[PDB]
């Protein structure tokens, strides 16, 4: 299945950020209306904060995440979770290589903000 997209409330502020362990360089692409809203990058095996931003969810509230390495996409895992029906988090695992740890680029999006 299609993974790393996920439907927020539209044009709603949102945190996203990520976090590195592999021995690959990371490239993290957080897409809003359809077309790169941020670029993380970092290579650590110790779970770096490579980027962290504020975005809002556009049009049509369709948040995408990519993770390549090398130009290389990477295999992704998603899922959504809501707290005491309010609180929500937008999960991604990455995978660049063949162990499946998909820890490879760890990305959190959480909303609401405030
Ligand atoms: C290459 O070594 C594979 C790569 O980096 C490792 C250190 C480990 O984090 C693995 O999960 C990752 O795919
Ligand atoms: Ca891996
Ligand atoms: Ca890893
Ligand atoms: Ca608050």
């Amino acid at each position: 299945a299609t993974q790393g997209v996920f439907t927020l409330p539209a044009n709603t502020r949102f945190g996203v950020t990520a976090f590195a362990n592999s021995s690959g360089t990371q490239t993290v692409n957080v897409l809003v209306n359809n077309e790169t809203a941020a670029t993380f990058s970092g290579q650590s095996t110790n779970n770096a904060v490579i980027g962290t931003q504020v975005l809002n969810s556009g049009s049509s509230g369709k948040v995408q995440v990519q993770v390549s390495v090398n130009g290389r996409p990477s295999d992704l895992v998603s899922a959504q979770v809501i707290l005491t029906n309010e609180l929500n988090f937008a999960l991604v695992g990455s995978e660049d290589g063949t162990d499946n740890d998909y820890n490879d680029a760890v990305v959190v999006i959480n909303w609401p903000l405030g």
